[PDB]
């Protein structure tokens, strides 16, 4: 599959791409504002994510920091980001179909807009002003929207017993961006698209 990643932000952003495991494609790359970056995802990648990182400095051997979203220092992510992350989820190839959303489970960031570029389904969007309106309890310093699991550590917002509610800090997710996963047991955002699509993650959207 094919994923053009466009940072349509006023601001440089690091892009992130990750199935956990292992890097998608050379795994990270700076997207200074207006570009775009084409990575080849392979068929069937399961728990696949891409994400924007915010002021990130890197020296020359590709190690270093960002305030959002780091993955282990790395300027090519092999690993997760660090919340507050918008992440586009996606699973390629899953019996016939692709599997594509966005969670706000890990926290807000950047905003996004996660389409198809072939035929066959619709896109998501979350692209409100969540920093903005962030809850005070929830505002992350380095910048972003952390979610209650990341703040509070408790069975309630992370889900841990298989058995949870929305609350008031999901419930703010959902209501800025009802398109994107709030919690873990939210109802499903997923957006069923045909098999091998091709896809555009766009960061600042509406910018």
């Amino acid at each position: 599959a094919t994923f053009e990643i466009v940072n349509r932000c006023s601001y440089t952003v690091w892009a992130a791409a990750s199935k956990g495991d292992a890097a998608l494609d050379a795994g990270g790359r700076q997207l200074n504002s207006g570009e775009s970056w084409t990575i080849n995802v392979e068929p069937g990648t399961n728990g696949g994510k891409i994400w924007a990182r915010t002021d990130c400095y890197f020296d020359d051997s590709g190690s270093g920091i960002c305030k959002t979203g780091d993955c282990g220092g790395l300027l090519r992510c092999k690993r997760f980001g660090r919340p507050p992350t918008t992440l586009a989820e996606f699973s390629l190839n899953q019996y016939g179909k692709d599997y594509i959303d966005i969670s706000n489970i890990k926290g807000f960031n950047v905003p996004m807009n996660f389409s198809p570029t072939t035929r066959g389904c619709r896109g998501v969007r979350c692209a409100a002003d969540i920093v903005g309106q962030c809850p005070a309890k929830l505002k992350a310093p380095g910048g972003g929207c952390n979610d209650a699991c990341t703040v509070f550590q408790t069975s309630e917002y992370c889900c841990t017993t298989g058995k949870c509610g929305p609350t008031e800090y999901s419930r703010f997710f959902k209501r800025l961006c009802p398109d994107a996963f709030s919690y873990v047991l939210d109802k499903p955002t997923t957006v069923t698209c045909p098999g091998s699509s091709n896809y555009r993650v766009t960061f600042c959207p509406t910018a």
